[PDB]
């Protein structure tokens, strides 16, 4: 039963479990809002207050998912100084249940800078796509994939959006 740690924390009162920022704890227990907490590196336990974690792999803390996004604002921030190509970021469709939207820095035929918007349909059950080709089991691993490699996009994905 794993979460991630949204910020630091120093134990205020005592029974209290210190933590930092993105390391990963176990839930012992999830009674009220103090969990007591385990630590995967030191093996530690203690007890941390609640809002301070998050399922790991979720959604809103990864650094190229943007929240109540436009593709007209999408554009605008990628298009922003301290972008370059490649930087990329993923919002939710505000248009279709279920779907995102991938931004992509690109360059026209003049190196002018550009930027490119895939639909990333969701499949029935459990995944996502942008060509139906080439799915995966959620975005992390659509994100891994053209990290790696462009296949039909204007290219790979690099750095995520500045904020």
């Amino acid at each position: 039963n794993l979460v991630i740690a949204l910020h630091s924390y120093e134990p205020s009162h005592d029974g209290d479990l210190g933590f930092e920022k993105g390391e990963q704890l176990r839930i012992l227990e999830q009674s009220g809002e103090w969990w007591k907490a385990q630590s995967l590196t030191t093996g530690q336990e203690g007890f941390i207050p609640f809002n301070f974690v998050a399922k790991a792999n979720s959604l809103e803390p990864e650094p190229w998912f943007f929240k109540n996004l436009s593709r007209k604002d999408a554009e605008r921030q990628l298009l922003a100084p301290g972008n370059t190509h490649g930087s990329f970021l993923i919002r939710e469709s505000e248009s279709t249940a279920g779907s995102f939207s991938l931004s992509v820095r690109d360059f026209d035929q003049n190196q002018g800078e550009v930027v490119k918007h895939y639909k990333i349909r969701n499949l029935d059950n459990g995944g996502f796509y942008i060509s139906p080709r080439i799915t995966f089991p959620g975005l992390h691993e659509l994100v891994r994939h053209y990290t790696n490699a462009s296949d039909g996009l204007c290219t790979r994905l690099s750095r995520p959006c500045q904020t």
